[PDB]
């Protein structure tokens, strides 16, 4: 049921298409073993023949004929026998993939679809909660993992029963208490491998959660990194956790990895402990009851059956993940909640007209239990009027004006429209009736005209034109481009806020309601606009009934009534001097307001090179690897041999023969590997820990060394950068073990195989290593022509679902409501295409994976068929064989490689190539001489001559363009700029962050171009905005690592003091001793930049870059500080550049600079004196 009954739901032919499908299923299973019993009966034909073949010095002409005659003979049966299966798989393979998307395709779509029309109907709520972000990411996420789920199960389905009746069919049908002897044996071996292989495996998970932990411990802070550029470089705190906790798991992990290693050697040890009783139960089982050869088919089939439980698990993982994914998130999903609202039928108002009347209503947000906002209010409003709504310390005023749109029903008592209750009345007409414009004015992105239509579907231009010329719309958007076809550079980001809510008003406009509410609506927008604006809202409102609530008293006056708010709290109801002449709330209120990136540049080899480089030494892996590869084709022989050795030979010693083998079989492959394994583990592993350790540090100072526009000017994120650092070391260690299974399974595979193949008398040799190849080169195109199909779909879904987040990410749609289904109708459409391609590339999936499987049967027949040939009286056509599935097999070995271990190469190689590229860099600025420091750079006249520049990105042109000026010594250069950009530069460009396009300086007496860095920021007492410092106690912050410079305490005391953190720092719990604790907050920026400016006071400058310091602040912080940068300086040189027109005055040389260049500078008065810009300025400021 619901769970997974619900989770497959929907389907009349589709249900009927699925049963289907998985009938092939089954049927396929039991293929892969019925071929397992011919391959018995060939096999034991095949045995009388090398019997007689044994005997033979007799009657030669009967051996011609006894020979010739199993010969054909069985060649018919091998003819039927690839038929009877391969044409069998060929069609039913085809057959279950149809399965797959047919049904899942299908299935999904209807979900897909009654999710879209879900989330936009869940409405409030949809606001209420859910992190919405979390949300559209979930739609596309889960629906895909919910279509996996389906046709994958069918995978399954399909090896559950070739498991099953395989173990079964011939697991019992086959031996009669022997088929038993497998039963037994073989099912209780294959006990011991699954306990104790999979306990180690939980083992070994448990081990990678706490390397996961390790990690994190091995990352911290590494942002922040302009405050720490002009600070120097952790560089150890970041190595000493990292090499800490990773070599730790690493070794550690490593033992449990060197236990993955010790399971490759379990599951492996007991394998060939499954060929031990496998053999040896079967030789004594041989030579007395049931003499065949032939317990081969059973037994070793019954091991298929294993094999395939495992597939088995897999898929069935699957389809529990996608069930729990959906089904549970699928009650998020088709689950109908609304009923706090709704968009279906209901009550129609066609009076039109009418008054709105507020009775008695209390409520509260939907987070059950915030104060009732609405604290129980009262308050009708008139016909044609427009009342406004007075209220600042938030949480009300908006609020009703919030659910006069039925947005939340009254918590208690009521509201009614014209004269009914608004909830009784329908909404889609209700939300139409009411004209609604709130501050954020949204545009999506589309023509101008397009949005109006939003505003209204159907609609001619004709009265869009009139609508616009109507909300003073149709200037702007005549001038601007392309007219009103003209569109809306993703998102409502190309124009002015102003003109954006301009063309809200029109959209609005055409809707023409006969309520109108206004949200702010003008506010948080230029003043000029504000005017223009409101002016547009007049001509619209009066025509209809208002409510609006504003900030701007100035747009109040003209209120048919005001009323008194203030975070719910109703009081003043009446007309301007009424409220006033009340000198109550709102005359009070009234005088008081008076991660994408992926390169070209590959590493052909290189990181190969560059390998070894990060390499000591270790051939003794690659050693074992050799054997290890010998170990596989080894195996292949060992059998050949037994069987063989027992298909055709001399009675006694048959037991020896078998007991041996039988052992030889065990002893070898069981140990050597499981030796194998655990050492080259051993080795290669810890040759990943050193690699991933010395590399993650190696990369990192490469960062800290880095600098420049690197993050100066970046799009690499901390987080692609804290990635970087994980991710990569990881993967790289990857290349390395890499070209270790690489010399490995080489040899094995070919070097042993080939030898072998010497052996072999050309006739399969060949025979298979063609068959190989192009087997193997399906594997690869397959799969590859599958990632297409998937990455492309991807894209086409990508259109839809980038477009459903356009929606239900912009909620301001429910506002309207009017595009609703409209809106995920235009995705029905989207959809509508990639869903007949999705049938088709369904048919694609299956063609291709049976193709695959026909591949099989033909290889397959096609080689016995082929060997056998010629046993006319008994010619190099016999055992053999049995080397030559040695080499099919070996080709399947060498499939174990490339499907197992490390990374498939590539994203490691990528991941390297990335790593490596990052590691290369440009150090730009680490040690230099550029001056000695001598002992006399300490006047500290800095000289800015030429100064042209622009940040990397130098297309916006420069924000220096041909800029020069100076500052004398233990004195103070006075900043005076537009705003933003232009102080900054400057500043950065004497810390030398970026170097001048042009131009040069001298921060006292020589090329602050060439000056050793280091040294130029030895001296630079810098503090910005936004401060900051990274979690050491203040002490150590106070302490700014600035360089050798010792934690000398009575210093750190001296900033303290004209620092003025000591306030703090007298009492405040553990004094200095206190960690900035959580990173910070706990502490008011004001505190914050005392703080700052110790450090820099603790530097002991000589220069200072005060950049708008205190530009976000109040009282005795502002003023205080002021008298620290106050006592700060005049000691030293400082430009203290601000926006603190104001407090500027106490300037020695004030500099007003227009972006680019310098226009005026003096004096204070004599800048008056020079009425003008600076003048404007302060004129301005008032
Ligand atoms: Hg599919
Ligand atoms: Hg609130
Ligand atoms: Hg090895
Ligand atoms: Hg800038
Ligand atoms: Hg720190
Ligand atoms: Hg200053």
């Amino acid at each position: 049921v619901s769970v997974l009954t619900m989770f497959r739901y929907a389907g009349w032919l589709d249900r009927l298409y699925m049963l289907v499908g998985t009938l092939a299923a089954i049927i396929h299973g039991v293929a892969l073993p019925l071929m397992m019993l011919i391959f018995g009966d060939m096999t034991d034909s095949f045995a009388s023949v090398g019997n007689v073949s044994k005997n033979s010095t007799n009657m030669s002409e009967a051996d011609k004929r006894a020979m010739f005659a199993k010969l054909e003979e069985e060649m018919t049966t091998y003819a039927y026998y690839y038929t009877g299966i391969g044409a069998g798989v060929l069609i039913v393979a085809y057959i279950q993939v149809s399965f797959w998307c047919l049904a899942a395709g299908r299935q999904i779509h209807k979900i897909r679809q009654k999710f879209f029309h879900a989330i936009m109907n869940q409405e409030i709520g949809w606001f209420d909660v859910h992190d919405v972000g979390e949300l559209n990411t979930r739609l596309t996420d889960d629906v895909s993992k919910i279509n996996e789920g389906i046709g994958d199960k069918i995978g399954m389905f399909f090896q559950a029963m070739a498991t099953f009746f395989g173990g079964f069919i011939i697991g019992f049908t086959r031996g009669w208490k022997l088929t038993l002897v497998i039963l037994a044996i073989s099912p209780v071996l294959g006990l011991s491998a699954g306990i104790w292989a999979k306990i180690l495996s939980s083992f070994t998970d448990k081990e990678l959660h706490a390397y996961a932990k390790a990690g994190a411990v091995a990352e911290e802070v590494l942002a922040a990194i302009r405050t720490v550029i002009a600070f120097g470089g952790q560089k150890k705190e970041l190595e000493r956790y990292n090499n800490n906790l990773e070599e730790a798991k690493r070794l550690g992990i490593k033992k449990a990895i060197t236990a993955n290693i010790s399971m490759g050697a379990a599951f492996l040890l007991i394998y060939a402990s499954y060929a031990l009783a496998f053999w040896y139960g079967t030789s004594l089982v041989i030579s007395k009851e049931y003499s065949i050869g032939q317990v081969l088919t059973v037994f070793f089939s019954v091991l298929i059956g294993a094999f395939s439980v495992g597939q088995a698990s897999p898929n069935i993982e699957a389809f529990a993940n996608a069930r729990g994914a959906a089904y549970e998130v699928f009650k998020i999903i088709d689950n109908k909640p609304s009923i706090d609202s709704f968009s279906k039928s209901g009550h129609k108002p066609d009076n039109i007209q009418g008054n709105l009347e507020f009775k008695n209503i209390h409520f509260s947000y939907p987070s059950r239990k915030e104060v009732q906002i609405l604290k129980g209010l009262n308050l009708k409003v008139k016909s044609g009027q427009t009342v406004a709504l007075v209220g600042n310390s938030g949480c009300g005023k908006s609020t009703t004006v919030q659910l006069m749109q039925r947005l939340y029903d009254p918590l208690d008592g009521m509201v009614s429209i014209d004269g009914q209750d608004i909830r009784t009345i329908n909404v889609r007409y209700l939300r139409e009736i009411i004209g609604v414009v709130s501050q954020e004015p949204v545009l999506f992105a589309t023509t101008i005209a397009e949005n109006i239509r939003y505003g209204r579907e159907d609609v001619t231009m004709d009265e869009i034109e009139k609508a616009v010329k109507e909300a003073n719309a149709y200037d702007f958007i005549m001038k601007l481009p392309h007219q009103f076809d003209t569109l809306v550079g993703e998102r409502g980001a190309q124009l002015s806020g102003g003109q954006k809510q301009r063309i809200a008003i029109a959209r609005a406009l055409v809707r023409n309601p006969k309520i109108l509410l206004l949200d702010e609506a003008t506010s948080a927008l230029d003043t000029e606009s504000e005017a223009v604006v409101q002016a547009a809202l007049d001509k619209a409102r009066e025509g209809r009934t208002t409510i609006v609530i504003a900030h701007r008293l100035s747009t109040v006056r003209n209120a048919d009534v005001i009323a008194g708010f203030d975070g719910g709290v109703i009081v003043e109801q009446g007309n301007h001097d009424e409220l006033m002449r009340e000198k109550g709330i709102y005359f009070k209120l009234v005088m008081t307001q008076t991660l994408d990136e992926d390169v070209p540049p590959a590493s052909f080899w290189r990181i190969l090179k560059l390998n070894s480089t990060e390499w000591p030494y270790f051939v003794v892996g690659i050693f074992c690897a050799i054997i290890n590869g010998g170990l596989q084709p080894a195996f292949s022989v060992i059998f050949s041999k037994v069987v063989g050795v027992f298909t055709n030979g001399g009675p006694p010693e048959t037991q020896r023969q078998n007991s041996n083998l039988f052992s030889l079989l065990f002893l070898i492959l069981g140990i050597i590997s499981f030796i194998t394994f655990f050492l080259q583990g051993f080795t290669f592993g810890k040759a990943g820990e050193i690699l991933t350790k010395r590399l993650r540090y190696m990369v990192f100072k490469s960062m800290l060394r880095q600098d420049v526009s690197w993050f100066d000017d970046p799009k690499n994120t901390t987080g692609a950068l804290t990635t970087r650092l994980a991710n990569d070391a990881a993967q790289v260690k990857g290349a390395t073990g890499s070209r270790l299974a690489v010399i490995f399974q080489n040899i094995a595979n070919l070097g042993t195989g080939i030898i072998i193949s010497l052996i072999y008398g050309w006739q399969l040799t060949l025979l298979l290593l063609a068959i190989v190849p192009i087997i193997a080169i399906a594997g690869v195109v397959e799969m590859k022509m599958l990632s297409g199909q998937a990455l492309k779909d991807k894209k086409e879904l990508e259109g839809s679902g980038k477009i459903a987040t356009e929606a239900i990410e912009n909620f301001r749609t429910v506002v309207s409501l009017t595009r609703e289904q409209k809106f995920e109708t235009m995705y029905a459409q989207s959809l509508q295409i990639p869903y007949r391609n999705a049938m088709k590339k369904a048919h694609v999936f299956g063609i291709t994976f049976s193709f695959t499987q026909a591949m099989m049967y033909f290889s397959y027949a096609a080689a016995f068929r082929f060997g056998a040939y010629l046993v006319t009286q008994q010619l190099m056509t016999f055992e053999n064989v049995l080397l030559v599935f040695s080499a099919i097999v070996f080709g399947a070995m060498a499939v174990g490689q490339v499907s197992s271990f490390a990374p498939d190469y590539a994203k490691a190689t990528v991941s390297a190539s990335h790593i490596i590229r990052i590691i290369e860099k440009t150090p730009e600025i680490d040690s230099y001489s550029t001056q000695g420091l001598k002992p006399n750079m300490l006047e500290g006249n800095v000289q800015f001559s030429g100064v042209v520049f622009n940040y990397p990105t130098r297309p916006s042109i420069p924000v220096l363009q041909g800029l020069s000026l100076e500052v004398k010594k233990g004195q103070t250069l006075a900043l005076v700029g537009s705003s933003g950009c232009g102080k900054s530069t400057v500043v950065q460009l004497l810390e030398r962050f970026y170097d001048p396009m042009a131009g040069s300086v001298f921060l006292d007496g020589k090329e602050i171009k060439q000056l050793n860095v280091q040294w130029l920021r030895a001296q630079l007492g810098i503090v910005s905005q936004e401060p900051i410092l990274f979690d050491c106690s203040i002490a150590e912050n106070i302490a700014y690592g600035d360089n050798s410079r010792v934690v000398s305490y009575e210093e750190i005391v001296r900033a303290a003091k004209e620092a003025n953190i000591h306030q703090f720092i007298d009492s405040l719990p553990d004094k200095y001793n206190t960690r900035v604790g959580d990173k910070g907050t706990q502490l008011s920026g004001g505190q914050k930049q005392r703080i700052a400016i110790a450090r820099a006071l603790v530097r002991q400058p000589h220069i200072l870059l005060l950049d708008e310091a205190t530009s976000a602040l109040d009282t005795e912080s502002e003023k205080v500080v002021q008298e620290a940068l106050d006592k700060a300086r005049e000691g030293r040189t400082c430009i203290v550049i601000a926006h603190r027109l104001s407090t500027i005055q106490n300037a020695d040389l004030i500099v007003v600079i227009q972006n680019g260049k310098v226009k005026e500078h003096g004096t204070h008065q004599q800048l008056l004196a020079q009425k003008g810009i600076y003048f404007s300025m302060v004129s301005v400021q008032a």
